[PDB]
């Protein structure tokens, strides 16, 4: 999995990274 800095549920607009967690971004 991943954990890229995110703000909302989908503040990344990425392909393999749309599932944002606690201030994070991932695929699932």
């Amino acid at each position: 999995q991943l954990c890229l800095l995110c703000q909302t549920s989908r503040d990344c607009n990425y392909i393999i990274w749309t599932v944002c967690r606690d201030g994070c971004c991932n695929i699932s």
